[PDB]
């Protein structure tokens, strides 16, 4: 944010594949690699605002929450790692994240 140390965010999504009879119509539908990275953002995360960005992310989590509906999982290292996982029946806070994250950048 202010420091001279950001960060990036992963944001990994599953994306069903509904073939027809023309590969498995039988089948869920099952994508051949899921759980994996759309793209990355630039977090205004810096190391020494775990604090802030615990606080601001707490605040966030619930108003990315707030229109999401379903279950979601993160991973933040302090080493400075940012990850989002999101499922596909979640997929708008996919979308709301993208746009989230790239709200505060």
């Amino acid at each position: 944010m202010s420091k001279s140390n950001t960060y990036r965010m992963l944001v990994l999504l599953e994306d069903d594949t509904k073939i027809n009879k023309e590969d498995e119509k039988f089948l869920k539908g099952k994508p051949g690699k899921m759980h994996e990275f759309v793209d990355e953002l630039i977090l205004p995360f810096n190391v020494d605002e775990l604090d802030e960005l615990n606080t601001w992310f707490d605040k966030f989590d619930a108003e990315i929450c707030i229109p999401n509906e379903g279950h979601i999982k993160y991973e933040i290292s302090s080493d400075g790692l940012i990850v989002l996982m999101l499922d596909k029946e979640i997929e708008e806070v996919v979308e709301k994240v993208k746009k989230f994250v790239e709200e505060n950048n």
